[PDB]
């Protein structure tokens, strides 16, 4: 599962040259979410007399 | 040769299921019998002179 924002830092416009800041954001970070399974079980019996 | 009984116990009028306890019969059996043989001999010797 992905993450969102993502904050781009505005630049006052004194300079030219590129000369571009970018808020130093992680290019590819993701989150694993993992699932697990439980088991319900029962037993019954029948005696050889009833 | 076999031995005899070899009894089987009756249920305690409540213990019908499993619930083990039912007794058991004769675990060691088949008594051996050995026939030995005995030997004998006789002799009688005559002479010409009599």
């Amino acid at each position: 599962v992905e993450p969102d924002a993502g904050k781009a830092t505005w630049v006052a416009a004194s300079t030219y040259g590129t000369d571009t800041t970018t808020g130093e954001e992680v290019k590819g970070a993701l989150k694993e979410i993992h699932f697990s399974t439980y088991k319900l079980a029962a037993k019954s019996f029948i005696t050889d007399e009833t």
